[PDB]
């Protein structure tokens, strides 16, 4: 169906542009890469379906604010996406995240939806 083919790749857009995001982290020196470490994430309970995606959608703003005060286009995308896959109340882990730990919980979610419909 047109909305399956779409979802597939939305989700396909999704996990790359995190990944691009976690890979420019990634590049950081180590400084300056020790300093965003600090900042916090919450993190979902369950992520399995795509209504779960709120508890990502809840996070979108800190990630960008974050991002930005990190230098001193990619969130667009993922803003847009996230925004129509989600089309419900998140529940949060107890415990917080660095960004390195809540970019991969996200990567991972997406590429576990995608593998249901391949
Ligand atoms: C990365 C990629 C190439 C083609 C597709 C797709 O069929 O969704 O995804
Ligand atoms: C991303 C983010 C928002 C707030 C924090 C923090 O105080 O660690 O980190």
């Amino acid at each position: 169906s047109s909305s399956t083919k779409k979802t597939q790749l939305q989700l396909e857009h999704l996990l790359l542009d995190l990944q691009m995001i976690l890979n420019g982290i990634n590049n950081y020196k180590n400084p300056k890469l020790t300093r965003m470490l600090t900042f916090k994430f919450y993190m979902p309970k369950k992520a399995t379906e795509l209504k779960h995606l709120q508890c990502l959608e809840e996070e979108l703003k800190p990630l960008e604010e974050v991002l930005n005060l990190a230098q001193s286009d990619l969130i667009s995308n993922i803003n847009v996406i996230v925004l129509e896959l989600k089309g419900f109340m998140c529940e949060y882990a107890d415990e917080t995240a660095t960004i390195v730990e809540f970019l991969n919980r996200w990567i991972t979610f997406s590429q576990s939806i995608i593998s249901t419909l391949t």
